[PDB]
């Protein structure tokens, strides 16, 4: 709808930067609507999901099990490890990373995830073999959010992760098992509650990640819609703003809430 694009444009100005987005029917794969589809943005911690849908296929070749736990140290600990942080003596299953990366946006369980598969460079090569030639992870936590202006590494585009979630979710790459399990990580996230969430009415699914960093980056994924109805894919990237983080959330919120009443 005009009307989102609208919001979208209406949130380039009043956030002083670039926005950049994407809606994308999830069943037929055709796009709705497109600002900025083909103009670099920086993943900051949306791209947790693409590194899970990494190791669900690492699983599905029986290259990694969801049930091996890893033991890590005091020192593997960085910034923003709500979850790591409890198990030092403990360790966590590989399920219980992705889980912790997802939901709750775990800068070390992604660390941990990312030297299971080999870094970053191993994740880039995942993306090309699934048809993604654009989107590339080059550095690890907390490094990768650094967002400065023009960096091509640790970017994406809002057509190319919007088509790469498209595959992730219900192209032909993954197991059934492994499409819900990614689907319901997502569905299960607890920190994206102020953005799409907030625009979202009773009798709704949503299966989301959010991403934050330098320079007044914000970004979400989503698949969403009514409950037993074709689900939509959105993508919203924004950088270099100075605004507060709140009102960033609003932008992305006001974006949601246009999508909605207008679906």
């Amino acid at each position: 709808h005009p009307e989102t694009l609208v919001k979208v444009k209406d949130a380039e100005d009043k956030l002083g930067a670039r926005v950049g987005y994407i809606e994308l029917d999830l069943n037929s794969g055709k796009i709705l609507e497109s600002f900025r589809p083909e103009e670099r943005f920086p993943m900051m911690s949306t791209f947790k999901v693409l590194l899970c849908g990494a190791v669900l296929s690492r699983v599905d070749a029986g290259q990694e099990q969801l049930g091996r736990r890893i033991h890590y140290s005091q020192n593997d600990l960085v910034e923003y490890s709500p979850v790591t942080e409890k198990h030092l003596t403990d360790g966590m299953t590989v399920r219980e990373l992705c889980s912790a990366a997802i939901t709750m946006s775990d800068n070390t369980a992604a660390n941990l995830l990312l030297t299971t598969i080999g870094g970053p460079k191993e994740l880039t090569a995942f993306l090309h073999n699934m048809g993604d030639h654009v989107t590339r992870l080059d550095r690890w936590e907390p490094e990768l959010n650094e967002a400065i202006p023009n960096d091509e590494r640790d970017t994406t585009t809002p057509a190319a992760m919007a088509t790469t979630l498209r595959k992730l979710l219900t192209g032909e790459l993954l197991t059934l098992a492994s499409r819900q399990q990614l689907i319901d990580w997502m569905e299960a996230d607890k920190v994206a509650g102020p953005l799409l969430r907030s625009a979202l009415p009773a009798g709704w699914f949503i299966a989301d990640k959010s991403g934050a960093s330098k320079r007044g980056s914000r970004g979400i994924i989503a698949a969403l819609g009514p409950d037993g109805k074709p689900s939509r894919i959105v993508v919203i990237y924004t950088t270099g703003s100075q605004a507060t983080m709140d009102e960033r959330n609003r932008q992305i919120a006001e974006i949601g809430a246009s999508l909605i009443k207008h679906w």
